[PDB]
């Protein structure tokens, strides 16, 4: 049982994506103060609850409206953009709420971008540090690196589109690997054994299409833009390789093996894959790397 939990609006508008993106493994739920935005909202379970503080009071009020749609959940993503009122204060007590209720708790969350402001880049700041305490492993992508991976074309007013399309793909990363119906799936004790209390995570993304996609897409992964830095300094890898029907085991293995001889000697790394038939020729790898 895995949940994907939006909070505030950015956030939510993630989650429209990740839904809008076929991605049915997983319960959705939003979480917003302004209740017309959440009716635009796709998922399922909608919470309204009720400056960052303000959102923090705002879920602490509704704490067992949020227990609520949480339970049963083995492991839950919260995903939000930090530097507003409502996603800033309240996601890290939806994520400590979720962590106490024994959930494997992963935060996806963004940091603005520098046209945003000060003001928004150093509530943002602190919103990271309060999801740090929160989650067992957090992943943040400041939303500045997307100048390193979007098109010199991409139009200024798309700019939260790309964002929302990172989150997606941090969620869809992870939950992909662990509850799709075509079941070569991994095991969900080796999942926490690699995200549990771990706390700072990574990502890489690299896309690829010719005869050898899989040593090309892992390269790129390795050297995402989306990483700080390699991913040598980290203790667990999670690797997850998505392509079309024509996804070998061998591509797999290989791009395995070409990510772990890139991380520490002694990683701890487990690696899947996943069908999707929307895709055609391209496979996308997914690199996770946590404690830092
Ligand atoms: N991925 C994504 N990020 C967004 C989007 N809109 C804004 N953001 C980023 O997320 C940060 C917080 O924005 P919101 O989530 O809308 O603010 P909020 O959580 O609703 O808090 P409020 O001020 O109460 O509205 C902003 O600084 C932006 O950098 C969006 O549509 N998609």
């Amino acid at each position: 049982t895995l949940k994907v939990i939006g909070v505030g609006g950015g956030g939510n508008n993630a989650v429209n994506r990740m839904i809008d993106h076929g991605m049915n493994n997983v319960e959705f739920i939003a979480i917003n103060t302004d209740g017309q935005a959440l009716n635009l909202s796709k998922a399922e379970s909608k919470i309204q609850i009720g400056n960052p503080e303000i959102g923090k009071k705002a879920a602490e009020e509704s704490r067992e409206q949020i227990e609520d749609a949480i339970q049963g959940a083995d492991m839950v993503f919260v995903t939000s953009g930090m530097g507003g009122g409502t996603g800033t204060g309240a996601a890290p007590v939806v994520a400590k709420i979720a962590k106490e209720m024994g959930a494997l708790t992963v935060g996806v969350v963004t940091r603005p971008f520098s046209f945003e402001g000060r003001k928004r880049q150093t509530q943002a700041a602190a919103g990271v540090e309060a999801m740090k305490a929160a989650v067992d492993t957090l992943i943040v992508i400041p939303n500045d690196r997307l100048l390193d991976i979007v098109d010199k074309s991409t139009p200024m007013m798309e700019a939260f589109k790309e964002a929302d399309n990172v989150l997606r793909q941090g969620v869809q990363g992870i939950s992909d690997l662990i509850a799709v119906s075509g079941e070569v799936n991994l095991d969900f004790a080796d999942v926490k054994t690699i995200m549990s209390n771990q706390g700072s995570a990574l990502m890489g993304i690299g896309v690829s299409s010719g005869e050898n996609r899989a040593v090309e897409a892992a390269k790129k992964a390795i050297s995402s833009p989306l990483l700080e830095t390699s991913i040598v300094g980290a203790q667990g890898v999670l690797m997850n390789i998505t392509g079309g029907e024509s996804l070998s085991l061998f591509e797999a293995q290989e791009a395995a093996d070409i990510v772990q001889d890139a991380a520490d000697e002694d990683v701890n790394m487990i690696f899947g894959t996943v069908i999707n038939p929307e895709l055609q020729d391209e496979i996308v790898v997914t690199v996770i790397a946590t404690g830092f």
